[PDB]
This record gives structure tokens, C-alpha cells and sequence, in this order.
């Protein structure tokens, strides 16, 4: 298992513009287009991202390309963040993937806000961090996904995804 396969499972793949769990226009593999309520604004961002007049529909290759860029950006966001970097550096491979997943989902800013959880991860207090990670809107809004990511932090294995 790896970061790509993990996120492909959590986000799924959709070739036409759709609304995410929060109701925002998205496409492909969890690629947020805009938070704006307008479909046109969404279509405009899509075309700008792909480089062609899409009409709200992309190909698989196009979805994957956005996905590669998005994963790359998540990692780079973590490494550039003063709060996140040190955590990330302290973790093993599986747990690093869990942190990337969260950043992909909520943004660096969002994750950087889990101050207490981050400290616990850094200290390697797995069970404690898992409980703390669960006391959040994130867990309450997308519990199944949250549960899978939390298990990875807790156990250091991909069991939840197998
Ligand atoms: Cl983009
Ligand atoms: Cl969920």
C-alpha cells in the first residue's frame, strides 16, 4: 500500500464535476475546485487547471495528473510548515502517509491546528493521540475515513485499508 493507493480509496475517482461531503465543487480524485456556490465558477477553475475547454468533464489521465500535483503539493506544504515538518520528520513511513492524507483533505492550516494531537504524535503516545484526534469536527463529519486514518496513526500499519 502507498499514499496514492490510500488516498484513491478515501477520495474515490469521479470524472465529472461533483459536490464533496461539504457541498463544494470537486472533480477527479478529491481535487477541490472552488468553495463558491457557482457551477460556472467551478467550470472556470476546472478549465484553468486542465488547460482546455472541458465542459465539466475530464479524462482519467487528466484526473491522475491533478492527483499527482495535489499529492506533491501536500508533501511540500508539510515540509514548509514549521509546525508540521518536525512531526513528519519524527514519524515512520505509514504514519507519514496518514499525515499527508489529513493535509490533502483539510489543508495545511487545518492540520497545523491540531496542536495537541501533533505533540502527542511527536512523542509517540499513539493511543492518546488517537483519542485526541477523535475529538474533532473532522471525525464527527467523516467518521469512517477519519477512523481509517486514525488507525494508521495508532498502529503504524495499513490494516484499516486492507
Ligand atoms: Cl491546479
Ligand atoms: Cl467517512
Amino acid at each position: 500500500m502507498n499514499i496514492f493507493e490510500m488516498l484513491r480509496i478515501d477520495e474515490g475517482l469521479r470524472l465529472k464535476i461533483y459536490k464533496d461531503t461539504e457541498g463544494y465543487y470537486t472533480i477527479g480524485i478529491g481535487h477541490l475546485l472552488t468553495k463558491s456556490p457557482s457551477l460556472n465558477a467551478a467550470k472556470s477553475e476546472l478549465d484553468k487547471a486542465i488547460g482546455r475547454n472541458t465542459n465539466g468533464v475530464i479524462t482519467k489521465d487528466e484526473a491522475e495528473k491533478l492527483f499527482n500535483q495535489d499529492v506533491d503539493a501536500a508533501v511540500r506544504g508539510i515540509l514548509r510548515n514549521a509546525k508540521l515538518k518536525p512531526v513528519y520528520d519524527s514519524l515512520d513511513a505509514v504514519r507519514r502517509a496518514a499525515l499527508i492524507n489529513m493535509v490533502f483533505q483539510m489543508g495545511e492550516t487545518g492540520v497545523a491546528g491540531f496542536t495537541n494531537s501533533l505533540r502527542m504524535l511527536q512523542q509517540k503516545r499513539w493511543d492518546e493521540a488517537a483519542v485526541n484526534l477523535a475529538k474533532s469536527r473532522w471525525y464527527n463529519q467523516t467518521p469512517n475515513r477519519a477512523k481509517r486514518v486514525i488507525t494508521a496513526f495508532r498502529t503504524g500499519t495499513w490494516d484499516a485499508y486492507k
